[PDB]
């Protein structure tokens, strides 16, 4: 069984690996324990070349040593590592490892979104708001949790941006998870926008997880931004 964070930052980690044919992650608890994903994770995000480095670790010397020179490499762009070190890794502290990996979706994610000067989490959480502004009262974007979990927010961000796509005034808004799958079906088929998340995940969820909600988001963002260029 893995939690909804463990769930949605594998799939995020994998969109950045499968961008350049990458074997995948499928357990966040082992996969990254030789180094190698995560090296390579952070040449893709960081767009860098972190030089050469050990590519069968089969001895733990060699694990701690990829996993040292990728930690090393997020220490030197200014991020915090807080609490760890290469053998929380090369050992499989999931905890450890969620927030490594929240981090880093942090930094090279949502550091650079901006809506009227405001960056990062507060510029996104403002996109959201000003994209969604013509929604009220029924949608009524105020945070990256409760928002969310009746899917009109999703929706309304779509039909804003392509009001061809999704035909928001005839939705049954009461219908929370047709329309859910609704959103994250015409995201991915017809925005190219990841399914990072489950409906399950978020629809009518009481406490849904922040985090991942964040992480999806961002991905509108960015889809939406790119394309309206
Ligand atoms: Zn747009
Ligand atoms: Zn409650
Ligand atoms: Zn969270």
């Amino acid at each position: 069984w893995q939690s909804v964070q463990n769930r949605t930052f594998t799939k995020w980690f994998n969109t950045k690996l499968s961008s350049r044919d990458l074997p995948s992650v499928f357990d966040l608890r082992k996969d990254l324990s030789d180094g190698i994903l995560l090296i390579q994770l952070l040449e893709i995000i960081g767009d860098e070349n972190l030089g050469r480095y050990n590519r069968n670790p089969r001895m733990r010397v060699h694990r701690l040593e990829n996993v040292n020179k990728a930690l090393e490499y997020i220490k030197s762009k200014g991020m915090p590592l807080t609490n760890i070190g290469p053998a929380d890794i090369v050992d499989g502290n999931l905890k450890l490892i969620l927030g490594l990996i929240w981090t880093l979706i942090l930094r090279f994610t949502i550091a650079d979104i901006n809506e009227e000067g405001l960056t990062a989490k507060e510029g996104l959480l403002l996109w959201c708001q000003r994209k969604t502004a013509n929604y009220h009262p029924e949608v009524d974007v105020q945070d990256f949790t409760r928002s969310w979990t009746n899917g009109l927010a999703f929706c309304a961000l779509i039909h804003q941006h392509r009001p061809d796509l999704l035909d928001y005034n005839k939705l049954d808004k009461k219908n929370h998870r047709a329309n859910m799958q609704l959103a994250f079906d015409i995201a991915q088929k017809s925005i190219g926008i990841p399914r990072l998340i489950e409906v399950e995940d978020v629809c009518d969820v009481d406490r849904p997880d922040e985090r991942s909600i964040m992480t999806y988001v961002a991905e509108y963002f960015h889809a939406f931004s790119t394309l309206d260029k």
